[PDB]
């Protein structure tokens, strides 16, 4: 039981971010910039970010 104090830092001693342990993805960190983001938001980019090159290729730029 070593996530949840990742989460609880209150509950840890000194409230050190240090002693915790974080599961995190050495590859998937690249793209981690900012901090409270919506999850609405990112989620929101990367699909709109998709539609976009999509339209843009495969139908010319034309939503019609």
């Amino acid at each position: 039981d070593s996530l949840w104090q990742s989460e609880d830092l209150e509950s840890v001693v000194d409230e050190d971010v240090q002693r915790t342990c974080i599961l995190h993805g050495p590859v998937a960190s690249q793209y981690t910039s900012k901090v409270d983001e919506p999850i609405g938001d990112i989620l929101n980019s990367i699909h709109e970010g998709h539609i976009a090159r999509l339209i843009k290729e495969e139908y010319a730029g034309d939503e019609s």
